[PDB]
């Protein structure tokens, strides 16, 4: 019900407890974090995360592909934590490179 999350960003690792209702972005910044966003609805790539370890649930969004989905990629403002989740954040540039 409520899972650990460990976000792998740019300068290092950052971890909160997430609640299994919550997105997982929303968490992140009722925590202090500053991630990057632009739509929060799914629908772009501006928040995109590659999950390493764990699972989500970001059936919320339509803006991924299932060959995208199947390496890991995640959008970070829909996607909530199924288990304790590692997350690479800041992933735009690498998903929009595939
Ligand atoms: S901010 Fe657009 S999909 Fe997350």
């Amino acid at each position: 019900a409520s899972y650990k999350v460990k976000l792998i960003t740019p300068d290092g690792p950052i971890e909160f407890e997430c609640p299994d209702d919550v997105y997982i972005l929303d968490q992140a910044e009722e925590e202090g974090h500053d991630l990057p966003y632009s739509c929060r609805a799914g629908s772009c790539s501006s928040c995109a995360g590659k999950v390493t370890a764990g699972t989500v649930d970001q059936s919320d969004g339509k803006f991924l592909d299932d060959d995208q989905e199947a390496a890991g990629f995640v959008l970070t403002c829909v996607a909530y934590p199924k288990c304790d989740v590692t997350i690479e954040t800041h992933k735009e540039e690498e998903l929009t490179a595939l």
